[PDB]
């Protein structure tokens, strides 16, 4: 179901700790902000919305959990 942008993040790592591939889709939503979807490998999808006035504090520490998981 539709996470939290805090749980989302705490989701992603895991999937990518149990992991290679990620794969997303962004669609907007009409209160402007944007739907993200992602998913790896065998794990299910994740979804969550991202209001315009947090991206960059969300992709700030969307960044770390990706920079976290290749190290």
């Amino acid at each position: 179901m539709l996470l939290s942008n805090e749980e989302f993040l705490k989701k992603l790592t895991d999937l990518l700790q149990t992991h290679v591939y990620l794969s997303q889709k962004c669609n907007p939503v009409d209160e402007a902000s944007v739907l993200i979807r992602a998913k790896s490998g065998a794990a299910e999808k994740i979804s969550t919305v991202v209001e315009l006035d947090y991206f960059t504090d969300f992709f700030q520490s969307y960044a770390e959990v990706c920079k976290g998981q290749i190290v």
